[PDB]
């Protein structure tokens, strides 16, 4: 119940955020161009060995410990093994301004096309990429994916997050109230769903097939852009408008 600034260092505008199975928690550095990491009660950050990044947005990194950034910028995905020194283009086609990131268990990667209000997805080894059956987006920014291939996405100018449910494509949307421009999107192992509030300055959880949504006890944000959440429970967010990645331990 306990909120700490964690000790990264250097951090220019925060913005996307992942946490792998260890509790490591991976940061895309806005300003800076970097991607770093931080252990589970490490002091000392790594920054990923990734080049020519402009304004990494979003960040997801998979069960073998793959990162995956969005190169905004650029309108490219790149991706990095773990211990690797050398990324690759992922072959995404026709991007602009790519942002939110994420990966399921086969390896299939997801990316919201925010210049062009569209989700697509592309499987690990494949040369076409899907667009995925949403409807009604007005411009979708952060994405995350479940056990289930299951697709959630935060929709900016609609002011709420949209489910996708594998197999039947019937898209729902999440009974959350009150957004102010969602923005990062996480699911925990137990299926519920967080938001960060980004024109309200708080994240909000919503277990699945409920209509109680539950503010965390996070103080002081300004414009939080990014959240992930690991298996313990400790939910990481970035603040973007102060400089900082807040962790608050379950
Ligand atoms: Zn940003
Ligand atoms: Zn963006
Ligand atoms: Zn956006
Ligand atoms: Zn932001
Ligand atoms: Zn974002």
């Amino acid at each position: 119940n306990t909120q700490t600034v964690l000790p990264f260092t250097g951090l220019n505008t925060p913005s996307g955020v992942a946490v792998d199975s260890a509790g490591t928690v991976y940061v895309t550095d806005h300003g800076n161009n970097r991607v770093v990491k931080l252990a589970a009660g490490s002091n000392t950050q790594t920054v990923l060995p990734f080049t020519g990044l402009n304004t990494p947005h979003g960040v997801a990194v998979d069960s073998a410990g793959t990162v995956y950034v969005t190169d905004h910028g650029n309108n490219r995905v790149v991706k990095l093994a773990a211990g690797s020194n050398t990324q690759t283009v992922l072959p995404f086609t026709g991007l602009n301004t790519p942002s939110g990131v994420a990966v399921d268990s086969a390896g299939t990667v997801y990316v919201t096309d925010h210049g062009n209000n569209r989700v697509v997805k592309l499987a690990a080894g494949s040369n076409t990429q899907t667009v995925l059956p949403f409807t009604g987006l007005n411009t979708p920014h952060g994405v995350a994916v479940d056990s289930a291939g299951t697709v959630y996405v935060t929709d900016h100018g609609n002011n709420r997050v949209v489910k996708l449910a594998a197999g039947s494509n019937t898209q729902t949307v999440l009974p959350f109230t009150g957004l102010n421009t969602p923005s990062g999107v996480a699911v925990d192992s137990a299926g519920t769903v967080y938001v960060t509030d980004h024109g309200n300055n708080r994240v909000v959880k919503l277990a699945a097939g409920s209509n109680t949504q539950t503010v965390l006890p996070f103080t002081g944000l300004n414009t939080p852009h990014g959240v992930a959440v690991d298996s313990a429970g400790t939910v990481y967010v970035t603040d973007h408008g102060n400089n900082r990645v807040v962790k608050l331990a379950a």
